[PDB]
């Protein structure tokens, strides 16, 4: 047996790692009043998307690759999307659905028919609510807790009455009250509601920010830390590149909004193409999810040039994975035993791996059997039994000579790494830094459409 | 009253630094073997450039911005392009110039002429020389010590005599003799000669490799190293990075050809404009010199297309610094004292700087006195006190949010970063970890053409 090494990922956080793909919903009174932060203020009657078709929303992500459905019901304006009992700043005195309206609900429904996945965002920090204040904050983290409870309990919410994550933005506003939360006590009734629910929060939990909005994750990524040294003032690098000593196993979770904006803007595009592709290669690519935000329009629709842009998406994907070209190929190299074969690395089966124990640099030379034409490696390590590489590099035979494809920090439970364009048949993996005995479960090889 | 930090670079480091660009010519029997390496079994008969102009080399080169040419006069093939006294393997036996060629002597010419600084390659491993052997190892390393001497001492070589930069490949063929080189007798010649002259080695001298050949420079990039840690087996991340504690001044310097390879093929073609923008973002927008590679064809010319993409890559620089939009902004902050104001960052004067003790984070805020659109910043140490800086982020006020613009690790002696494309007034700079109490030149602000 090979032993463990770091803090080991729990199998929703393994869960979330093979799924790849999430989307954030941001849509409220923000969307009716053309802003990205709203005061608490903005009144309910504005609020009557009649064209909203939640269904189109969780079918077109569903479609498009998305996994996880992550919806804002409360943000930082204070404004409940679904009809809470515990404040009146609710959907419950909107006109949409003549005051009967449940977006919660509506969602719950589709992600049920679709099997998405859901999460929940509930925002801390509340603009409207009386009882955010230092001299009420045991009422109002008594609002918060019993709107988890609310949400989290009713298994006509979720998908199946399962949710997946939940999401606590640390953002807050200058010259907000400078309220204190009570985030074991929340955690605790997630757990008691939801088991291994993720969360994502300032604190030590299953999910952290990775520092900025733009779907960018560091080289190196590990998906570790130590929670003293989160907070809402942890260091933007500590949370893009993570701790390689880490003491809990941590997803940097990559939010990125497919908009300059995180609501619907009339007067604003949707990303490129060309942009969504750098995005994916510095997020999945370097072993962490994507979470990208897509915001209904004042009609209560996706805009049509998100949805186009979406399949396009979807498409670019799809056919960069058509063909492994690494699939057979001839692996040698050291292996630490038969059950840990080179071979295992291109078998196409994921219920074999590859581990060596000897003395790095650890080099894997594939052998493609003919030449072919790539652009990109991907590597995968096994991490159920822990992070560990922390330095590789990749080279290919051109002409006899040894030449350099790319390199990198870290690998985690998925790396891609891009190169110019070459025919080759050789291709050498370099592993010449890590924490233990390094695992790989798959080399695949292929070009970019 | 500042105490300096860390390792100091010498003024000649800091004239490259100043200087940013650099251009490569490898050019040799590889080009009309179809070749990368050579094995010193190549025929001179067979070299013989049509049409070689080297006055066309620099004054295209030099028309384009560059400003040092690092010429190879002996690849690992070992035909050496000069005269030279010391092995028959040369130009005197090529029919190019009817045996009487002198490609340092033409090169040096123009290059004086253009006052175009000079570097020269010379290869440590040499594939023809019947010295490269362990056997021979001591009258290896005279032969290559007698043509540091013919190349560096000769008032007709060089910029008006003078060489900026000499450079040592650490590169050589798994099968070749395991000689090992002399290389503080090499430098203590180059020394005697030409003073101060930049040294490109495996070794801790003034210039190391990056650790690619694809022009990255890793953020962080330390510019200094820990000379018990280079050697042939640095790691390439070491190489990329530098090291936070380095205790010399290194520079690592991002070699990268226009083409696939490093001479000139006719089925190749130069890199795009934006390939080269990238490349220019990444290097010297991470304040390290941008050695750009433009291999002569057969005739001995450079292609037409590269000649033109270098044209281009010249206008897009142009343009790019053409108006910088901080310039004369109200900066306010914490400030050491008068003579190291906030209103040294935007006043123009380069002998104005600004510099603060107070605890981090350390905040500084530009108002632009109105709206202006841009998509880059630019921010400068002073590195005559150190490199310092070691994590910092940029933020935009967008309709009353303090939005982000951008992070990263080091500054060192020039580091853009480029962001969404906004339209702001106010701007805040603000860092977050510093080796010592941080310095800075220069804020400025541009628009990518
Ligand atoms: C409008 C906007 O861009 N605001 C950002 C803010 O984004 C927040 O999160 C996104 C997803 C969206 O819901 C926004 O409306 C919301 O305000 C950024 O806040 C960080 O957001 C990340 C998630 O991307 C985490 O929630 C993180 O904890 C937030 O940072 C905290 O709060 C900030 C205000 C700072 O105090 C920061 O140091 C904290 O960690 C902030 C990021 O600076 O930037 C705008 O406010
Ligand atoms: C054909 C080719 O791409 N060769 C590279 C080799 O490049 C060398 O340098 C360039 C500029 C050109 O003159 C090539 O003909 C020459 O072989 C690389 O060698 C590294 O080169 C860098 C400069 O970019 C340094 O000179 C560095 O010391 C070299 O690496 C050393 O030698 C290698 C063979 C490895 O042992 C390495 O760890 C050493 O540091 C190498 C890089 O691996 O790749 C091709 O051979």
């Amino acid at each position: 047996k090979i032993k463990p090494h770091g803090p080991l990922p729990s199998q929703t956080q393994l869960a979330y790692l093979g799924d790849e793909l999430a989307a954030f919903i941001h849509f409220g009174p923000n969307t009716f009043y053309d802003q990205e932060w709203g005061t608490g203020q903005e009144d309910p009657e504005r609020f009557n998307p009649s064209q909203l078709d939640a269904r189109e929303w969780v079918r077109v992500l569903k479609e498009t690759g998305f996994k996880k459905l992550i919806l804002v019901v409360k943000h930082h304006d204070g404004f409940v999307l679904y009809p809470t009992a515990h404040t009146d700043y609710s959907v419950k005195v909107s006109p949409w659905r003549r005051g009967k309206g449940d977006l919660l609900l509506e969602v719950s429904q589709a992600a049920t028919e679709f099997d998405m996945d859901m999460g929940v965002y509930l925002s801390p920090w509340d603009a409207h609510s009386p009882l955010y204040h230092v001299d009420r904050e045991a009422d109002y983290n008594a609002y918060y807790l019993a709107q988890l409870k609310e949400i989290l309990s009713n298994p006509n919410y979720g998908n199946a009455g399962k949710f997946a994550e939940v999401w606590m933005n640390g953002a807050r506003g200058e010259g907000a009250q400078k309220v204190n939360y009570e985030f074991e006590k929340w955690f605790e009734t997630i757990r008691d509601l939801q088991g291994d629910c993720l969360i994502f929060s300032t604190e030590g939990t299953s999910i952290r920010w990775i520092g900025n909005q733009r779907g960018y994750a560091g080289d190196p990524l590990w998906q570790k830390v130590n929670p003293d040294k989160l907070g809402t003032e942890a260091e933007l690098n500590y949370l893009q590149h993570g701790d390689p000593s880490g003491t809990i196993f941590s997803i940097g979770e990559a939010d990125v909004s497919i908009r300059p904006g995180w609501f619907y803007h009339e007067d604003q595009d949707p990303k490129s193409l060309e942009e969504l592709v750098e995005i994916y290669f510095h997020s999945v690519g370097r072993g962490t999810p994507l979470l990208l935000n897509i915001p209904p329009n004042q009609a209560g629709l996706f805009d049509a040039k998100d949805i186009e842009r979406l399949y396009e998406f979807a498409t670019y994907r799809n056919e960069l994975y058509k063909e492994d070209l690494a699939l057979g190929a001839e692996v040698s190299g050291p292996a630490l035993s038969a059950d840990f074969a080179c071979r295992h690395l291109t078998d196409g089966l994921e219920t074999s791996s590859w581990a060596s124990d000897a003395d790095l640099p650890i080099q894997l030379e594939l052998d493609l059997g003919s030449p072919k034409t790539f652009d990109v490696i991907e590597l995968r390590e096994d991490l159920k039994l822990g992070q560990r590489i922390a330095a590789f590099h990749v080279q290919v035979e051109v002409d006899g000579v040894w030449q350099e494809f790319g390199s990198g920090h870290t690998v985690g439970y998925k790396r891609l790494l891009r190169g110019a364009v070459v025919e080759a048949q050789k291709i050498r993996v370099v592993i010449t830094e890590s924490q233990a005995l390094p695992l790989l479960t798959k080399i695949s090889l292929y070009k970019t459409p």
